DNA sequence: AACGAAAACGGCCACCACG
DNA sequence: CGTGGTGGCCGTTTTCGTT
């Protein structure tokens, strides 16, 4: 179980993400999906006794929001070497849906030589909206997304890593494929509300957390 | 941080625009978006110790409002050579959305040979309204705008320059992409009210400034 | 500053029209736009010490309202030779928007050989409504008007002449291009109310004037 | 008796207003 | 900002008139 670094969120998840499965967090923009991704990108490298996976991180960005400085802040919060964190995070920006899936081909071969624990795909659904904008082409983007999700599941079962994808809510296919769906909504200021909206094992429940300069971290009224 | 040349606005932004990110200023017509652009087009060339970026400026105009004389006024205000300011500002008028995006192809290659600090796109959303006026073609202009914004983010991360685009409020996609949204409204006479309407780091707050012959400059009751 | 020949209007404008810039007067029909044009067509020829520009006049008519006799009346009011006034006013009626813009080609070359101070375009927006009456052709007339306005600004900067265009209010593009917007409304009888509705330098303010056989001239209760 | 044109009705889309 | 309602425009079908 990879620690989220929010204790309340860890309790909500019973200790953190299950490696080897896809966890989807759907919420409005600015809810902190990207911030949680940046935090996990570092916490994954933490020792297992500290809630990490003792593995490198993979950040596939489609939205430009990748900040190595956020990774440095998370590393210094938990006392990890920021330089080693950036050395254990491989980053690449996907320009389109086809490029987004093509990066998985390099990811599968690269993930064999080194132990990874986390795969991050940020604005995973944005490129299927920007690229495929027509109505007759909807089935094509749905097929590409389906294949992409199957590839995610395959890599998860192959390397035993956690698969994190982010969705902006301004597909029903992900429900059966994703094991845990988390709904994120803004509480005013920088403090966010998290809700579980389906889990066969986890209750439907809510937990409050905040977005702090160092971290994605528990709410401290 | 590129100085806005309004001290109150600089305080509002904590010192000025972050280079390497897109800052959107949405407001009514005649609020001073273009005036701020003209001021920044010169202030960017200022020394870093003076709040500049020590880089050349790029003005992509779609509305005809480009005035080299305004640049000369800003240069003489801060004591910069007006001729050198015009020599460090490359200007081109986009005739359509396709031409607006096509100019980015020349911009990316040209921005490699010389250091730039500011990219200005004035009436950035006007051409998507004048060109794409139908209702069935809305998705096409939205896709073109999405690609344009992604190109802006790519150039920002590539050259570490500030990306400034102006929007007339007589898209929701820009919210996640733009880092700082500023709402501009008219105070009567030539003095304008600025408000921050989203920033993960900057407070929602307001600052009063004026539009002076020399400058975009602090309000002086 | 070209005298309007109304003292109250001159005070409203701080002495008269700035040459080298476009001044737009928007108002209802019969408010006196054409009358003001006829008056200025003669006052421009007045000595600079008398509020003129010591230059010839250019009247481009689209509405048939051109009256040389009104020019003769204005000339005799200020004591100018009516025959020389008509000799210093070149007149041409535009039959369409394309012809209206085409006349500018003859105007630019003709304005080089002799000094002019005033360019008048009467019912400037009427031909874009009579010619382009459909809804799909709106962008075409807007583009033609935009190019026409840019040509006006170019000629203004080239010859340092005043650019006067008249608009019947039974485009938002002119706002940034026009420097001074004047709203004209009828006071009953022949006495008209003038209001300034935008000027970066001139206050929003009003002045009362009348339309007299000799002149456009101050209100005399 | 057949074909073409005109008029009327219905449905869909867009814009405006209200919550 | 989103949803619902109303109005306008366009397309299709039916009926009538003319060849």
């Amino acid at each position: 179980q990879i620690t989220t670094g929010s204790k309340e969120l860890d309790k909500l998840l019973q200790g953190g993400i299950e490696t080897g499965s896809i966890t989807e967090m759907f919420g409005e923009f600015r809810t902190g999906k990207t911030q949680i991704c940046h935090t996990l990108a570092v916490t994954c490298q933490l020792p297992i006794d500290r809630g990490g996976g003792e593995g490198k991180a993979m950040y596939i960005d489609t939205e430009g929001t990748f900040r190595p400085e956020r990774l440095l802040a998370v590393a210094e919060r938990y006392g990890l070497s920021g330089s080693d964190v950036l050395d254990n995070v491989a980053y690449a920006r996907a320009f389109n849906t086809d490029h987004q899936t093509q990066l998985l081909y390099q990811a599968s071969a690269m993930m064999v030589e080194s132990r990874y624990a986390l795969l991050i795909v940020d604005s995973a659904t944005a490129l299927y909206r920007t690229d495929y904008s027509g109505r007759g082409e909807l089935s094509a983007r749905q097929m590409h997304l389906a294949r992409f999700l199957r590839m995610l599941l395959r890599l998860a079962d192959e390397f035993g890593v956690a698969v994190v994808i982010t969705n902006q809510v301004v597909g029903n296919i992900i429900a059966h494929a994703s094991t845990t769906r988390l709904y994120l909504r803004k509480g005013r200021g920088e403090t966010r509300i998290c809700k579980i909206y389906d889990s066969p094992c986890l209750p439907e429940a809510e937990a409050m957390f905040a977005i702090n300069a160092d971290g994605v971290g528990d709410a401290k009224d």
